[PDB]
């Protein structure tokens, strides 16, 4: 969704702490693979964006929610979410757990 | 513009650490209040949009730009930057200077 959709209500940012650049792309790979396909259904998703810090040290997801409940619970009590984070939490490379910061949009500054 | 869009080349995620809520919402209200009117039309640029976390602690930007070099001199080199970057940390509560986070998005998952 655009940044500033008004559906927008809740978004996650996660950082995994990766070794290097290969593990970047391995995480990369491995979390939009298309076993994650599930995802797009969920009910209250509005996006996922996977990214590669420059420096090679992490991989941070920018998501999109309809709103906390969607996140904590249509996704998050999904069994198959509990699939999906031992798998990322087993990759070798990772250099610890993801951190997770949650937050609400609350203005945007955008080109005419 | 749209997460996904594969127009954005760079990505610069930036915390600001407050003393609270009422300081998260001075903030977010300083930074979309007209200090950066001049930010809109710069060649490269494509977004910033601010989020309050919810545990009232941070303030972050999420900031899509077109590529690195338009990032580097339409941003960067202009003194306009140093103009806002002195107005978002003359705020009260205001409790240490920007951390940034620089990326490049590398795959997404979008809704079914
Ligand atoms: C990286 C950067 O550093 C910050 C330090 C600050 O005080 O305001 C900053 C700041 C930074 C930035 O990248 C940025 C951007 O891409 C788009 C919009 C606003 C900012 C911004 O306000």
């Amino acid at each position: 969704a655009e940044v500033n959709d008004p559906r927008v209500g809740f978004v996650a940012v996660v950082t995994f702490p990766v070794d290097g650049p290969a593990t970047q792309h391995k995480l990369v790979e491995l979390a939009t693979g298309g076993v994650q396909e599930w995802i797009r259904e969920v009910p209250g998703f509005l996006s996922a964006t996977y990214h590669a810090s420059t420096d090679g040290t992490a991989v941070v997801n920018y998501a999109q929610w309809e709103s906390e409940q969607a996140y904590r619970v249509n996704f998050g009590a999904d069994p198959r979410s509990a699939e999906l984070r031992e798998a990322l939490s087993s990759l070798p490379g990772l250099m610890g757990p993801p951190k997770a910061v949650f937050m609400t949009p609350r203005g945007a500054i955008l080109p005419s």
